[PDB]
């Protein structure tokens, strides 16, 4: 099945999962001068006040914080959406050194990692139903350079040890999705698919500039958690990142000049 080492990594999906070819993959490489400004595009709503923090899973993939997604308690709308997403998860990928680990990139720079927080778009009803409509999922990319510490991190990461190989779960209640945020919410945005398989070309990427900055230490410890299962031989969950795509007939837009 799907990964990403030498033999089942990203130059492998297409087998599985032929979309990996298509017109509208994601991650890509975000030229800042070639992105267009766009006045019309709104100011990004973060409404996170109310979110409901469930429970943090490895998936042998990554791990998923995830959210009550049965209400309207953490939206994203604004910005170049139409309509209400609802926060379902987020998850980071990330490196095996500070110098790569995002997927996007800007002027070709990579960063040590990229949060991804996941919404659906309301009119479809739940996640699975979205995620087959070209408008079914707004995707919020956040860079991580390492740096200071982020304080609001810090939860995640002290959960990390009890959640160490694929399949394993923890409670993970009242964490505020607020304290990963950057303090702009300057944006670009283009259409664009899921990182991993089966890579469905549903999400409208909303990728903001200012990146947050993380501690060596910090990221250290999501290199600590496994790909594999328990009494599986150890594969350090690492570079689970998928490289920048091609462009193709897309435009990117910014939210600012
Ligand atoms: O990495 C992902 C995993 C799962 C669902 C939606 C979006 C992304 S980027
Ligand atoms: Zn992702």
């Amino acid at each position: 099945h799907w990964g990403y080492g030498k033999h089942n990594g990203p130059e492998h999906w297409h087998k599985d999962f032929p979309i990996a070819k298509g017109e509208r993959q994601s991650p890509v490489d975000i030229d800042t001068h070639t992105a267009k400004y766009d006045p019309s595009l709104k100011p990004l709503s973060v409404s996170y006040d109310q979110a409901t923090s469930l429970r943090i899973l490895n998936n042998g993939h990554a791990f998923n914080v995830e959210f009550d997604d049965s209400q309207d308690k953490a939206v994203l709308k604004g910005g170049p959406l139409d309509g209400t997403y609802r926060l379902i998860q987020f998850h980071f990928h990330w490196g095996s050194l500070d110098g790569q680990g995002s997927e996007h990139t800007v002027d070709k720079k990579k960063y040590a990692a990229e949060l991804h927080l996941v919404h659906w778009n309301t009119k479809y009803g739940d996640f699975g139903k979205a995620v087959q409509q070209p408008d079914g999922l707004a995707v919020l990319g956040i860079f991580l350079k390492v740096g200071s510490a982020k304080p609001g991190l810090q939860k995640v990461v002290d959960v990390l040890d009890s959640i160490k190989t694929k399949g394993k779960s923890a409670d993970f209640t009242n964490f505020d999705p607020r304290g990963l945020l950057p303090e702009s919410l300057d944006y670009w945005t283009y259409p664009g698919s899921g990182t991993t398989p089966p890579l469905l070309e549903c999400v409208t990427w909303i990728v903001l500039k200012e990146p947050i900055s993380v501690s060596s230490e910090q990221v250290l410890k999501f290199r600590k958690l496994n790909f594999n299962g328990e009494g599986e031989p150890e594969e350090l969950m690492v570079d689970n990142w998928r490289p920048a795509q091609p462009l193709k007939n897309r435009q990117i837009k910014a939210s600012f000049k």
